[PDB]
């Protein structure tokens, strides 16, 4: 006989997924992103055993760094990345704040955020905000590294991008595009899923600021931090962001 | 900061679900067609008091007919609503089983099946196959009765309706919409749903037949049953369609 | 034989949609909301007979306006509501410009943002600007009227809405939903319709700051105008901010 | 300022459509296809020289049959493919019409239709009633050439594909999935494509009907024709049916 077919479609806010930044995180060389942190508060600060992740994710830049720096913690606002991470690490706690203004009562011998996290900062106040609370963890001589989003004059626009992974009954494809509004850069991500379930459609839509390279400076600087600009680690083009506290 | 935005669809097979029938019913005279069925049996089987109903939904008009065929069951494909039959009902079995091949193993005074659920059926084939297996748990005397779905001549185009249900915290509303094709109709349900969790959009898509009153009549002979056509019952310019179970 | 069915989604910025703000419009009091800002603006400027309506959307009010400042114009973004407004007034030029910083080379005696359209703004600053460049669109004496959108005290979380028109075979049917996310409000509007050409679903997510009394009074002040608050025109518990430029 | 975003979808009924059908046709062998007809029709009909491909699609295997077969048409119900397909060949014709019962008022030596394209027949009767119109467009000599959907017994549940098609300025990736139910295939495609103009996803789902060869065979007969079954030409495990129309 004839059998009906549906579809039902919930919306909603979105933060950070476990599968998508799985997903994301295919082609991302953890390793090589850990290395720029480790390499530039090692210069700075020769002893740093102690670290603090803003933003951590699913906390696999933390998995590198806790050999380095045993020492560590992770902030992140999304219950279930939080959880992921404290999963997937021993004995680091991972908070769930808001890093805009959290206070974990503790200092730190340096303090990352990583992969242009810090540009969910809607403008230049609340990134400001950021630094500041990020710099309150360090003590004097403590390092801050930021590796920041793109800025107005180095982002490109018409990225796209697709990938795929196929399983053993299950399929995964993912088509995502970003464009420029104004100062915001705004990123559309869309997956297709089919297992013996069936078929699964994902979006999601994500802003992110695109913040001049003085702004990031003079966070750095009014959060007491003397602040750098380094071009040899980070991604071509844009660099580090690095302050270290001043007494 | 900035706060991404999402959405989730999941596409499939439905079968009959709880609220949608709850919502489908709402202007629905369960009592006016459980007495149409009640005064066909009664007429032709003064004594009846044993009924099946197949395709039997949430069970409400078992709920009404109970009263007058204190021995009932329901048929019912959809896990879901077999069990909120149930569940609504006092030692009244519902059986998940399909319409189109089933055997409880016993007779009853009278079966029914109502609302056009026997359109499920695909072609004139399926439709007598159906209508057996019905006409099979009835005793020699016993009443089948159908409430038919449209048939070609009496399906009107440009059906188009819409319902609101507005609660506390909670809003849900309704648009439908059916067209013909070949001897079929289509038949497009959406939703939307708004409360504290979030906005939901569902959507089904079903086909009935298009069944001339002859292949009604037709599979009630085939079946073994003395075939009539009723007008005076079920809805205007449809009727019902009644078999007396022959030696 | 068996006939597909399918669905197309494009997704994409969205910008005032001349449907769309039809449909909101429908319970909403034009005449009022022209008549307070007349009067607002008649008794400071007793022979006020020129005014811009800065993000006039369908133009609606410059409708109601025009009688009493026969001498008007527009201000839109979206090339649609543009040419709607324009093909509905008559003699009335209405622009495409952002409401952000715009010049049009000549002053009118009032300037007026209506129903909460300033709250596209995103952060103080950009309300400061927003106001500036209404205010250099006034002379000495000349009046600014904003119709504010809601404050992060006066914002009701809970909201749901919905809507149906029911035409001659087409139906449309709306519902609504908003929520607080930091000092953001955001608005989630979904649309189902259906007539002889099919189903369509629309949908849009909107944010609109939340901006505290004070931001409002300050940008005036920072614009060069003196600013007030009124109480007894405008909507409850929001009220008018209105400044008159000064010399 | 804060940008809205948006979706808009619209949800119908589908017929063959141009980019789609490019899409599937990536990897189809349509020379190898075209190359099976040519064979089967010449072994039993050496001067065969007029061809009519049912349900042509794009015409693509047309444009290989017509070396050999220069009187040559096509049939086609989707307008869209219909235009596409005339486009494509020279001076062969092209007609809108339904498979199941058509009259193109000539005969032809031989007829096809290919990739399953009959079992949009949803019954054993549509089956016969396409076979029977076929079977009056030939001659008495005349080879009908069916190349048949899977059967129950050769339907392989747990398909899954994908493709990937990246542009200059735009990509496209496909996902399917194809499910059994009773004695139908159904058959779900999404895509994703994003472009400098957007994202857009599109769907569709079809049901195609699974007949046991006996099913095929008969048809065959029915319509006067000689019915084989060969399996060293067409899809492994299925091969074709062919009919030679008797006198
Ligand atoms: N206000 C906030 N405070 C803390 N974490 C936040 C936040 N807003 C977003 N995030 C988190 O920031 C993460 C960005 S995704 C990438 C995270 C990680 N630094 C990496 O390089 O892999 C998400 O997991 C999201 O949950
Ligand atoms: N093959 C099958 N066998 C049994 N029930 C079926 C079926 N196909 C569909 N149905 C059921 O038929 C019902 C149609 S909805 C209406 C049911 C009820 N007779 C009434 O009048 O209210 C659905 O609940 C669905 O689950
Ligand atoms: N940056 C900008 N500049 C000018 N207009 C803008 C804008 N951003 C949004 N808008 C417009 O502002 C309008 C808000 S809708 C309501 C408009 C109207 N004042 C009324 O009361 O009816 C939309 O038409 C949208 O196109
Ligand atoms: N009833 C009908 N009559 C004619 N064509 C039909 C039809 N129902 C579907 N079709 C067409 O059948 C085609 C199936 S797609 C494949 C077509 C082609 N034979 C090939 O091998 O490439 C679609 O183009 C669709 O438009
Ligand atoms: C290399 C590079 C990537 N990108 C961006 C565009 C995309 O949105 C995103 C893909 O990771 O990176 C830039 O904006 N500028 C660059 O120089
Ligand atoms: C009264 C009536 C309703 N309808 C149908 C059209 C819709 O699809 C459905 C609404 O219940 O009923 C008919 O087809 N014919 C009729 O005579
Ligand atoms: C009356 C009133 C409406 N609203 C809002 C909530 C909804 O998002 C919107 C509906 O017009 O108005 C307030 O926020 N506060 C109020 O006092
Ligand atoms: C080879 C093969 C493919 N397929 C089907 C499953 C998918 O729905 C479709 C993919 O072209 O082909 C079979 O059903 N049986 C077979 O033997």
């Amino acid at each position: 006989g004839h059998m009906a077919v549906g579809s039902t479609s919930v919306y909603g806010d979105a933060l950070g997924e476990v599968y998508d930044l799985f997903y994301r995180g295919r082609g991302k060389d953890f390793a090589a992103e850990a290395e720029w942190v480790r390499r530039v508060v090692r210069e700075r600060r020769p002893g740093a055993r102690s670290l603090l992740d803003v933003a951590c994710g699913t906390g696999e830049h933390l998995a590198h760094l806790v050999e380095h720096f045993p020492d560590a913690a992770g902030v992140e606002l999304s219950p279930a990345m939080r959880a992921a991470a404290e999963r997937k690490l021993t004995a680091t706690p991972v908070h769930q704040a808001d890093m805009f203004d959290f206070d974990l009562g503790r200092v730190f011998d340096a303090v990352c955020c990583l992969t242009g996290s810090i540009a969910y900062a809607a403008d230049t106040a609340e990134l400001a905000r950021a630094v500041r609370a990020m710099a309150r963890h360090l003590p004097v001589g403590g390092v801050l590294v930021i590796d920041p989003w793109w800025s107005p004059g180095t982002f490109l626009d018409g990225h796209i991008a697709h990938d795929v992974v196929e399983g053993e009954g299950r399929t995964v494809v993912r088509l995502s595009r970003s464009h420029r509004i104004g100062d915001v850069s705004r990123h559309e991500a869309h997956y297709l899923a089919a297992d013996a379930t069936g078929v699964r459609h994902f979006s999601q839509v994500q802003d992110l600021t695109l913040f001049p390279a003085e702004d990031y400076l003079a966070a750095l600087a009014a959060a007491g931090c003397e602040p750098e600009h380094l071009t040899d680690v980070g991604q071509p083009r844009r660099g580090l962001f690095v302050g270290v506290r001043r007494e």
